[PDB]
């Protein structure tokens, strides 16, 4: 079955220059036999490859493509299967970008290339390819954001009590700064989340949920807490099944010698989007308070930003699905890229979840992410807070 | 009950230059007995506004700012409850930008003022930092631009049990049409909603699909050429006998049409309840080589996840972001960030429900070329409608 595969990639600028009269016609005269077509547009710096032919052929050369010393942090863009190849020629074409002018590259392209009954600028392959002719260095990852240049650097359980909380620091690397801890319940014996509140009789969860952070705030204020916020995690159903639960964590958090400002709530876009009228009255209550929100899990289950037309919460955190194989996901590139640039313009702070690996922390950089949560910088704590690994040169 | 208001604007800048030491004067003196208070910033060519106090007074206020011929394009950025008075003893106070250093203009705020874990002090921030971000250019100006008049033949077309009426998608920089979409109507001439009705509901999935045998063949005698013809389609009756697609793909092809001149317009809503079997309809609709729309984006709030699991070949923005976008500044920065997403992806972005030229002015601001509205075709029953264009 016919597919195409698009993926961009970039030259070591230390190395000497690769050999693109070699690479070229080792290529088409590898490609012909096997049913493989495309181009492959080099603009000095950056190399973009189109390639047609069998889903099986395709896998079979990416791989080897991938493997390739000549480049490396090498982006899929498209993967799909296809009714027709845009390009003929008994073998692989190629572009130096450097060498024409304007709209020069286009009208070579637009020579031998084939694109269908409407207009060129209908096919998302066309586009692909003029994004990277006009705008190529947009997602090429900069020198100092190279992975390989960077390389990373107590407390009791409570078993006594009905449920304990484990903190997880937000940090921001670029400055070596904690800038705030989430709370994550346990149980009694130290399990998960999903076994605590399964310990709990289904209609008592969203009280317990709810009158659970009363040990997540007096943990909070044994610590050097002094100045970070304190993130914790309730569902929505918590917070309006009760007469004044706004109120309830009000009393609780300044009890424990905590202020509203430094209390948020985290929140899902799923959990939301069945009960928008029931939502705004709760944060209506938790804004005048004092109390911040964030949009949680961002990115999983439903997720878009035209949910910011209800309301606007102080932090959206982006999910760990589109944190995962960043580096090499042209897809989530974009829309992390997206997520970053409309909370900025928003006035929204944006944490990343779930960076267990240094070319996350690169590439999401790259797109604009100053502030991290993972176990690449620090694993939750039971009760106390965890150490921070910070990422230095070298 | 303590309210913030957030506001952008632009001065006329071939007018002779306000007097803000009177304006910001008689605007402070005005505001604290009012319980109003706040700070104005200004670049040179941009004010940015926060206003604090009740509900009810910075309704007021704000509706004699917005009427105000000082300035234009008034853009609001920011309206919610607050907790405590971000700016108390200061009833308005000015802030003249270039008067600062780099940090200089932030330190001056936190120094009178009552941070960056502050919404409204992270938007007085990007203020500062790249405010002429979202500035309207001067040949984007509504008043810069006039719709031009200009002749339609609808027809109706007998012995069918439905009809389509068609209404052109425009690329006004270029004075193209770029596609067509078919919109069903009943046999008297009736909406969707009148025509679906008169169908049985065990029926509709399949009436959704034969219909557009009726809409090809309309195409196909419009001579359609090198335009696309989308069509609205409900994903339950894609998969609903096994030959859909190609039950599809044999009905355009006899009326003289190409798989990829065809585009099948799906709403984001509808898609997102069952991707589970979407998913073999997305396999068949790219290996016949039609193409495939998100309709309504942003309508069910889940077009960035959607974009996650596949990529269309185009989407088309929700009438409902296009609405008043030329006031709102939470609108501006979603549609913009939509915009960029789909040109890194390769994705052709369409703006809906195209009324006005304000409208049209900050949708082209945003980075959005094609678009599909009244103010530009109406839909035409059983052919091609006239089109007014822009004229600068
Ligand atoms: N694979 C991976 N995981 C990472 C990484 N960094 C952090 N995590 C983890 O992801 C979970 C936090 O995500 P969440 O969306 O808050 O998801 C949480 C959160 O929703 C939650 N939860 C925690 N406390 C509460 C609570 O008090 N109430 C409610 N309703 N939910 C809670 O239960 C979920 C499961 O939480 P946890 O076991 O605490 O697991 C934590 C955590 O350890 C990483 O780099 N890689
Ligand atoms: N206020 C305003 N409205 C504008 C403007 N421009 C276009 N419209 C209109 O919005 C509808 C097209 O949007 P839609 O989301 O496809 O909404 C359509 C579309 O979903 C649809 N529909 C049409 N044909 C079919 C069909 O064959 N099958 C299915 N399942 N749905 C169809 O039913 C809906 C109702 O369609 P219509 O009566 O044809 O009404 C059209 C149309 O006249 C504008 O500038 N302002
Ligand atoms: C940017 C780039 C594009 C490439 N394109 C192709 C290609 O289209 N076809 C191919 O066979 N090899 C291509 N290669 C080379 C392969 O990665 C690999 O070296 C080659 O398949 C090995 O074949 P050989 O050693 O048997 O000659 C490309 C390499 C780079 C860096
Ligand atoms: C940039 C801008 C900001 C303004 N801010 C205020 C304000 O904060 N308070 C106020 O009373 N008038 C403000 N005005 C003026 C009002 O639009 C309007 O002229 C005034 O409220 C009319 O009331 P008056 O006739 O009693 O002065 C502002 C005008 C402009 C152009
Ligand atoms: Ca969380
Ligand atoms: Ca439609």
């Amino acid at each position: 079955m016919l597919t195409t595969l698009i993926y961009r990639s970039q030259v070591h600028p230390d190395r000497p220059p690769v050999d693109l009269d070699a690479l070229v016609h080792r290529a088409s005269s590898k490609n012909l036999p096997l049913g493989i077509t495309g181009i492959l547009l080099f603009n000095g710096l950056q190399f973009f490859q189109v390639l047609e032919g069998t889903e099986e052929a395709l896998e079979s050369l990416f791989s080897e493509i991938q493997s390739d010393p000549r480049h490396r942090d090498v982006v899929e863009l498209m993967r799909d299967y296809s009714a027709y190849r845009r390009f003929h020629g008994t073998g692989m074409r190629i572009l130096d970008l450097r060498l024409f002018e304007t709209d020069g590259a286009l009208e070579e392209i637009l020579r031998f290339s084939t694109f269908g009954v409407t207009e060129p600028v209908n096919d998302r392959m066309f586009r692909l390819l003029s994004a990277f002719i006009a705008d190529g260095g947009r997602y090429c990852l900069p020198e100092p954001l190279q992975p390989s240049r960077w390389m990373m650097m107590a407390p009791q359980h409570l078993p006594g009590q009905p449920c304990q909380f484990a903190l997880q620091a937000i940090v921001e690397p670029a400055k070596k700064r904690v800038s705030s801890f989430e709370a994550l319940i346990r149980s009694p014996t130290g399990g998960s989340p999903v076994e605590m509140f399964a310990a709990i009789a289904a209609e008592d969860r969203y009280r317990f949920d709810l009158e659970s952070k009363a040990y997540a705030f007096a943990l909070a204020g044994q610590l050097p807490l002094g100045k970070h916020q304190l993130a914790i995690n309730l569902l929505p159903g918590s917070l309006y099944h009760h007469p004044d639960a706004v109120g309830w964590l009000m009393d609780s958090l300044l009890a424990a010698g905590l202020r509203p400002d430094q209390v948020l709530i985290e929140v899902t876009e799923t959990e939301v989007i069945t009960c928008f009228d029931q939502f705004r009255k709760v944060l209506k209550a938790l804004r005048v308070a004092g109390m911040k929100l964030a949009i949680d899990d961002f990115g999983a289950g439903y997720s878009g930003l035209s949910l910011l037309t209800r309301f606007q919460p102080d932090k959206i955190k982006v999910d760990a699905e589109l944190v995962r194989d960043i580096h090499i996901s042209g897809t989530k590139q974009a829309i992390v890229a997206s997520v970053v640039r409309c909370c900025e313009d928003l006035g929204i702070t944006v944490v990343a979840e779930g960076v267990e690996t240094l070319e996350e922390w690169c590439w999401l950089q790259s797109v604009g992410i100053r502030l991290f949560q993972g176990f690449l910088f620090s694993r939750p704590c039971l009760n106390g807070i965890g150490e921070i690994c910070w990422p230095v040169a070298r």
